[PDB]
């Protein structure tokens, strides 16, 4: 249990999807997000017409800024 | 508060770093898993001696097959 | 020479750098070139107006459809 | 008659699948790589008792040192 701690998900009541995790390392958290965010951007290319999509992806994109700027 | 409201990283003292996002798609989130294994993955090869390593991929694989499950 | 055979990465006259690589599985083939998309997506999401970077991603599509049709 | 020139992707009696693209940047080729490495490490995490995995994975560590000196 201790050990795990967290890493959560499951659907919220608003109708979308909480994933809650952690890392003892802050390469692992920015390893974490350069993963998604790659193959978010590659969703985008294949659906250019995904609006959300894109800003998903952007959102990683600020979210890995958000981790590397942070302490 | 109805702009963000969730995507939350800071640093927990029990946990290090917690990360909070939110995603209106379950493929969305199979594929943000995924992308952090892979990283993790990458990690592993690198550090085989690494048994945390193994563990937090472990515990990626663990929450993609949640994910999986999830409706 | 035999040891290595394949797996060269150069600079070409015709291309800048050349990266000849070989897989004795059709998976290994599909999550390469799928690995250099996910990258390159990335960067097409750094630089939406970039022309040749988004040409570049199309070129890993269709490399990843030429793989897929691929017997 | 030759529009495609690189990004060659066949069956080949010396390798099963042979694989040939270009990049006019190093970072890239390094980046494409480090794409494959990627995946691949995640195939061995699912099969530790592959070795070719292994070694494929290593080949994707080795080429990645052989581009990473590539100037």
């Amino acid at each position: 249990d201790d050990s795990a701690a967290e890493w959560n998900v499951s659907r919220t009541p608003d109708g979308d999807y909480r994933l809650a995790i952690t890392c003892p390392n802050k390469e692992w958290l920015l390893q974490s997000i350069e993963g998604m965010i790659k193959e978010a951007a590659a969703e985008v290319l294949r659906n250019p017409n995904q609006e959300n999509l894109r800003r998903h992806a952007n959102k990683l994109l600020s979210l890995k800024k958000r981790a590397y700027e942070l302490p």
